[PDB]
């Protein structure tokens, strides 16, 4: 059941964070491919969201490793 | 049960949150690829959204916390 | 059954929630990129909707915290 | 079975009334950036839709709490 | 049972409804955004349009009391 | 088993006949707006519709009480 | 199990029909829109359309009945 | 066993041929819209594709029955 | 068992079938209208499809019949 | 199990290889109607994905008979 | 358990193997028609495309046998 | 149990792989199809985004063997 | 319990990985089509972005092991 538990959660954090950042850095691809002088502005918003995004998924793998432990 | 109730609540809350995040960050990367005059007014509502949106998610993980404890 | 359902409710508000604020703030950051004099009027509509969306998914995280409790 | 009713009816309800809301918020906030002369009418719309759309959500969490008590 | 009964019930008829609503209620303002001079006229057609898509769901309200109590 | 069968079919009765006519009023606003001279013809597709949509959902309420009493 | 099987029928036959006349009947009122002097060639396949599709939901729902009965 | 098996065949038939016969008429409504000198011929098609979309799901609601009787 | 099992089998055989025949005959149907005179040249692509996607749900239905009986 | 597996096995497989034809059809169709003469061109791609897409499916198939035999 | 493992393994393999290759096989068709001269190039793409996305759905069907036997 | 979790981990890791492919051959022949002049390049892109994708589907196979033996 | 744990973290990791991984090198694809010149920039947002986005879900194939292990 812990075992159950920390899978849940480590499994839907996964799919959280991959879908997530893979949606912000294909944006900034997208962006920079539009106008390639904004790269850097883009780039900036990048590295600032990824973090954003994967807060709560790092939080819920941390839970995982204490339903684990 | 506890330890899958607990499961339940932090991998639904990483997703709600880590999605809501690059929602809003693809937005605010999108509007400033068609205005980048507009790059402040755009990351203050980033900034200000963001949080909005995981406000619920981070109560959840609270709750995930109860749960286990 | 107290814990699962807990995390159920939880875990439903926290995508009810997150999911609803982004949209709100996607539109929000969209109609701003398209006519930026609008910024503070649509900010009004992003400040009255953000509550409005968040009213259910709080009334639930109350009576998941009822449920705990 | 009571905890988990009441759950159950409250979360759908959260997802109910939340995204409800952000897609009537969202019409308003792309109609009063097209038709900003509008924003009256069509703030009134929102305001007699959102309760309209929140009522058998506002329902089925007074039916969580008899459930519950 | 009654419990779980009364919730499926209530949570699916809260999603129905309030959906539906949301919905029509967007089609009004996007509508009434392309032609102001027919806001009348749509406004008539969300009057009529709620109570018949809220139909069904307040039926199953009653369903929900009924297995309830 | 009885009151969850009931809740199933009054449910996904529910969701049926609300989406429906949503889908329906929903065309019936947009065309409308579009040909403002066809409000009459187009109300009267609606009114056909409708019961028509909701012909089977009203079976399965009835076979929903049939199942409670 | 009887009743389980009769609200399994029953609500999959409303999902069913509901949402196909929806569709036909939106089909037909777009048609109608964008060409009015084909209201009376598009209601007939309307018409036509419209029993074919519920067909074998109401067999469903026929057989709902002889499972509950 | 039996009902329930009985059940999902029927209500899975129903959702298939439902919705294959509204993506058909559909199709041909849209077809005759655009171009309407091809009323007969599109509407041979329709006749033609319903009955081919109908073959199985016909057969599972006669596998119903098998399972039912 | 073998109820429950001849039903999933038959119920997706089903779907799988009216579906595919559905999207197909949509096809045959806008081919048909955009090139009126590729008439019999779209018809027998569809008489070759139809067979070949209809090919692996009428075993699934044979599948199901060999676990009735 | 048996007979619930091989229900899961060629269901799926069902679905996989109806679904998987009719998108090939269906391209095969759209690319006939838009470039007649690439005709046999596009009917010897769709001859070849045809069994491709079905590989799969077929063993999927093939292993459904070994489980009721 | 055996059983149900290999259907789970076969059927998932199935979907997987059978919708990738439509999809790529879509592509090419696709392609082709819009720039014939590419037929070869395109073709080889296909080619090299396919064996690849079929790799660990054969993998899985290996897997599904060892599961049987 | 191990055959059941050999089975989801295997599965899964086909569907994901799979479908992974597929997205990235389907951009690659689009793209050669609008800019034939970087066949060479895109098919670099193809061949270096393959096996990143495919990495961990990869690994979950090896898990799916290892919970077989 | 243990089994089925890690095939869930493992394949939906695997789900995970696997798609967003797609989703970016379609995005480096779709974007060096449309912007050669960028190629070099565009493969190394791809390179940063992979990484990133493979980080979590590599943390839920490292607990599946724990699990298993
Ligand atoms: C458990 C299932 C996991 C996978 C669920 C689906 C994964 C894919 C999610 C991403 C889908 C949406 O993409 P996107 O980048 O926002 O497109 C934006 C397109 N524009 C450029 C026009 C804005
Ligand atoms: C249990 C697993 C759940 C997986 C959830 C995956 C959901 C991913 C949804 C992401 C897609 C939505 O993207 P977005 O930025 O709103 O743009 C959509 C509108 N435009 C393309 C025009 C901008
Ligand atoms: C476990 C289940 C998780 C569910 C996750 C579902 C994610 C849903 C995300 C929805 C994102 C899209 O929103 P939106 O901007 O209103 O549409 C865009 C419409 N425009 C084309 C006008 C921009
Ligand atoms: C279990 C949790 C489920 C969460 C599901 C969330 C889904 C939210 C999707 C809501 C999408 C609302 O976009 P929409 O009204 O089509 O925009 C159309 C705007 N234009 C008319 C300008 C194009
Ligand atoms: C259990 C979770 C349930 C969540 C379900 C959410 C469903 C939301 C679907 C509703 C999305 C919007 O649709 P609509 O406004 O009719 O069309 C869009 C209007 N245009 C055609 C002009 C773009
Ligand atoms: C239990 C959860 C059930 C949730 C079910 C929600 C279903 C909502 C989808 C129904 C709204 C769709 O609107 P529509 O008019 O077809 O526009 C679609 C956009 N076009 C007009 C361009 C096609
Ligand atoms: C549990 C069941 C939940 C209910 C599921 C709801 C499904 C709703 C799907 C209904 C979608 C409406 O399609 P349609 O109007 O034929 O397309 C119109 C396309 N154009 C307007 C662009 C031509
Ligand atoms: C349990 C779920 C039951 C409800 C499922 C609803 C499925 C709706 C399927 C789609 C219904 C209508 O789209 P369609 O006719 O394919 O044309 C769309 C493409 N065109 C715009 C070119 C016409
Ligand atoms: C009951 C549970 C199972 C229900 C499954 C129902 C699924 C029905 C979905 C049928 C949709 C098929 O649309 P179509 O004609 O290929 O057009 C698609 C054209 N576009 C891709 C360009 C939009
Ligand atoms: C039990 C589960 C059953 C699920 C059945 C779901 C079936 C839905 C399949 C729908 C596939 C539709 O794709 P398509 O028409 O090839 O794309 C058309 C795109 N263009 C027109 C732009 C080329
Ligand atoms: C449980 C089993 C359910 C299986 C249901 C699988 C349904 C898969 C349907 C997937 C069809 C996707 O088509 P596609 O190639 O992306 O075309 C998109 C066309 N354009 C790229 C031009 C827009
Ligand atoms: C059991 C679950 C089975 C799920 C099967 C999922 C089907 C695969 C996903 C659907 C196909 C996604 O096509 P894509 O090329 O990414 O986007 C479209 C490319 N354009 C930019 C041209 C629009
Ligand atoms: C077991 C269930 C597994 C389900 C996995 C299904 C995954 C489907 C992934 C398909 C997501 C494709 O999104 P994307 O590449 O951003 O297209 C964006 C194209 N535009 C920019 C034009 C919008
Ligand atoms: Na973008
Ligand atoms: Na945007
Ligand atoms: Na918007
Ligand atoms: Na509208
Ligand atoms: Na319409
Ligand atoms: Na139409
Ligand atoms: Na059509
Ligand atoms: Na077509
Ligand atoms: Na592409
Ligand atoms: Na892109």
């Amino acid at each position: 059941m812990a075992f159950l538990g920390a899978a849940i959660a480590a499994g839907l954090a996964a799919v959280a964070g991959a879908i997530a950042v893979a949606i912000i850095v294909k944006a900034t691809i997208e962006g920079t491919t539009r106008q390639p002088e904004l790269r850097g502005t883009l780039q900036t918003l990048m590295f600032i969201g990824v973090p954003l995004a994967e807060a709560v998924p790092i939080i819920a793998i941390v839970i995982s490793l204490l339903i684990l432990f």
